[PDB]
């Protein structure tokens, strides 16, 4: 029997560390108990930044980490967060196809495994005044969770400002941070109406989140637990885009019966990210190389 011991990056609140559970549960049965895997959520034993090298170094043998806070390091992982490139969930799905396999590739090189993908909800804006446009965030100490919404913050004029998912509250409650960008799922985990009270249902992008597995452990499993551990994760694909599609509209009207404000787009911040994007992706274009014209054009196909 082995046992390993997982990171989830979100609080059991969150549907991607339920999936993960489940994923660990599912692993557990299929395996008739040859393989245990214990899972601790909410950042207590890696926070995001560290998830990656922690699986390196066998800290953990397995954890579920945002995919663009590998984007610093290699383009590639980032491309789910070009604003306005793959707004939807049938658009998302597609760039994840052409975006996976490369990812896989790239993790392989480095000693991990990927096992699984599942999407965050859309990402919307949230903020404590009505916002119509970039020059209502102008100077704005706006927060950022990745490489890429750090340089997408700075691209509206406000001033990005790094804070993790679980520090979020405290942010808001101290002052370091007045207006974010996350899905509705992020919202209602952390009870957002608490401390913002206008939600712009922008869906800018659709950050994916993975589940990475420490090559030497996994190739140290019996083949026949390998192949269960990749079927849990297929399983768990699945569950987490049918979920992330099921849940969004859920979500959104939570934050609504909460008492925030939920209203669509303004149009001209309609306007503005869509520029925004688009200097992004030729940006990103530029820094990826031809591994990246690839993927866009499978995406684009
Ligand atoms: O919807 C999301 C994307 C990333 C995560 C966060 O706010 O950090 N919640």
């Amino acid at each position: 029997a082995t046992s390993w011991t997982m990171t989830a990056e979100q609080p059991d609140a969150n549907y991607l560390t339920q999936n993960a559970r489940q994923f660990a549960d599912e692993v557990k049965a299929a395996t008739a108990g040859a393989l245990e895997i214990k899972v601790q959520s909410n950042s207590t034993l890696l926070k995001r930044p560290e998830v990656k090298r922690g699986v390196q170094q066998g800290v953990v043998q397995i954890g579920e980490v945002l995919v663009s806070a590998l984007g610093n390091e290699d383009p590639l992982f980032e491309i789910d967060s070009v604003p306005f490139l793959a707004s939807s969930f049938n658009e998302s799905e597609k760039l994840w196809k052409a975006t996976r396999p490369l990812l896989a590739q790239r993790l392989d090189k480095q000693g991990i495994v990927l096992v699984y993908g599942s999407p965050w909800p859309p990402q919307g804006i949230y903020t404590k005044k009505p916002v119509a446009a970039l020059a209502d965030l102008k100077g704005t100490r706006f927060r950022a969770y990745s490489a890429s919404t750090s340089h997408m913050a700075a691209l509206m004029g406000a001033v990005p400002t790094t804070v993790q998912t679980p520090e979020v509250p405290q942010a808001f409650s101290t002052g370091v941070i007045d207006a974010m960008l996350t899905s509705p799922a992020t919202g209602v985990d952390s009870q957002a109406w608490d401390y913002v009270k206008y939600y712009y249902d922008a869906q800018a992008f659709i950050p994916q989140s993975f589940v990475i597995a420490n090559k030497r452990a996994f190739q140290r499993l019996p083949a026949e637990v390998r192949q269960a551990v990749l079927d849990a994760g297929a399983k768990a694909e699945i569950r987490g885009w049918q979920t992330a599609r099921a849940k969004t509209r859920e979500l959104t009207d939570t934050l609504a019966r909460n008492g925030m404000s939920v209203e669509p787009l303004p149009p001209q911040l309609a306007k503005e990210l869509q520029a925004i994007g688009a200097t992004m992706v030729s940006d990103w274009s530029k820094k990826a190389g031809a591994d990246g014209q690839q993927l866009l054009d499978a995406y684009r196909k």
